[PDB]
């Protein structure tokens, strides 16, 4: 009876939404999009084990085995070279963020209002929540889950003390189809599956990996053409980009990114220059303080919304997913009689901010290493 309405069909509020159903749970997601996309994403993600299992505790057995179906495995023994091709030291799972956004639609067409952009909640005196959306509609729920990324208007209005700061590091993100030809002028290392850090004597770095993701992204989602793509994340200090990096050009982007690797090996200078030009992706990498508790209410939020004040290279994704099987599990335990509402969220919300507030440090460190190489 209980009706959960989650702001957000991303990651998170997707998968949540399927854990709710497994458990009897009536449940409905407002989502800003259109149920049609125009562009699609053109980045893969890569699941972890935390991930792997909210998946498979969550999603119906049809879409997990679709999952299964879409993934490749994507590897380990990280290698670690110079800018000079010099070696200095040395299993998830990979799939397009398209297809396993598909995957996630897949069982909740009436589930998923579309056209429904949040706007504010208000409390009703009855207990319940009053949810308004841009277009002036309005609905009534019992519990309010904010689920809508990394600019969340839902944690703005019940959380609006937590402030993003600047991390004084920045990156630019391109990808490279995996052709035949690029196969061949790529040494195998590039191609293998085990990701390499080129770690310069410049308080930079490049980070090489791999994505599944579309060839077009100005296809239908069901008609996404899946190729291998290698992915290189240059890393810098924010003082050392233009002012406006984030304004550049896809031109632009390379060829800076190519000035800042006069003298390194050749092969990266091939990766850059046979990126693809439409998906260069400058960033400012923002971090966000200490989460505190906060008293519980029957307003909560999952994924980026509380996780990533940066939507970024990391393990936003799998943070979310294992979020949702939390939030699933907590709310199962009200729906069943074990625990009050209040409670069980406020047990979501205290184990939520434990793996989070672990998370955010790792990703600042790593981030301060790629400028300051204290782990060489
Ligand atoms: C290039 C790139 C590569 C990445 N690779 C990885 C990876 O390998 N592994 C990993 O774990 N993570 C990765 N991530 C991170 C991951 O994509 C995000 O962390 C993840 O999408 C967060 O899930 P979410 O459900 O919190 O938010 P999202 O998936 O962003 O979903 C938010 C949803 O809320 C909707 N919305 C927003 N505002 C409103 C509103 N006002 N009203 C209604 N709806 C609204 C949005 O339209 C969207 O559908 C990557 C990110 C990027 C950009």
């Amino acid at each position: 009876s209980m009706h959960v309405g989650i702001i957000g069909a991303g990651i998170g509020g997707t998968c949540l939404a399927h854990g709710l159903r497994k458990h009897g749970i009536k449940v409905t997601i407002y989502e800003r999009n259109s149920a049609a996309s125009s562009i699609l994403p053109g980045y893969g993600i890569h699941i972890n084990s935390f991930g792997k299992q909210a998946l498979q505790e969550c999603l119906p057995a049809e879409n997990w085995l679709a999952f299964e179906e879409a993934s490749r495995y994507i590897g380990g023994q990280s290698r670690f070279y110079n800018e000079r091709m010099r070696l200095l030291a040395v299993q998830r799972l990979s799939i397009s963020r398209t297809e396993l956004k598909e995957i996630l639609n897949k069982g909740l067409a009436n589930t998923i209002q579309w056209n429904k952009t949040f706007v504010r909640y208000e409390h009703i005196e009855n207990g319940g929540i009053k949810i308004f959306f841009a277009d002036g509609s309005h609905e009534n729920v019992d519990v309010l889950v904010g689920a809508d990324g990394s600019n969340s208007k839902v944690r703005k209005q019940y959380l609006p003390f937590i402030e993003r700061f600047d991390v004084g590091v920045s990156m630019i993100i391109g990808r490279a189809r995996l052709t035949p030809a690029l196969t061949a002028l790529l040494p195998q290392n590039f191609r293998d599956g085990t990701p390499n850090s080129i770690v310069p004597k410049s308080p930079d770095w490049l980070f090489i990996s791999m994505w599944r993701a579309p060839v077009n992204i100005h296809v239908e989602a069901s008609l996404a053409e899946i190729d291998n793509f290698i992915v290189w994340v240059y890393v810098a200090a924010t003082d050392s980009l233009p002012d406006n990096i984030t304004d550049f050009s896809a031109e632009a982007l390379c060829d800076l990114v190519q000035s800042r690797m006069i003298s390194w090996d050749p092969s990266l200078h091939t990766l850059v220059q046979q990126s693809d030009m439409e998906n260069i992706s400058p960033l400012h990498l923002r971090s966000m303080p200490h989460l505190l508790p906060w008293k519980s209410s029957t307003v909560t939020l999952l994924g980026d919304a509380i996780h990533n004040m940066t939507p970024m290279t990391g393990s936003g994704a799998n943070t979310a997913l294992r979020d949702a099987l939390l939030l699933t599990q907590k709310l199962a335990s009200v729906a069943s009689g074990h625990e009050e509402l209040v409670k069980a969220i406020s047990d979501y919300e205290q184990q939520m901010r434990a793996y989070a507030n672990e998370i955010v440090g790792i990703s600042l460190r790593s981030a301060q290493n790629a400028v300051i190489h204290f782990s060489i």
